[PDB]
């Protein structure tokens, strides 16, 4: 909900 890793988005 703001950027994640390499497999998770946020």
């Amino acid at each position: 909900x703001x950027f994640x890793n390499k497999y998770v988005a946020l």
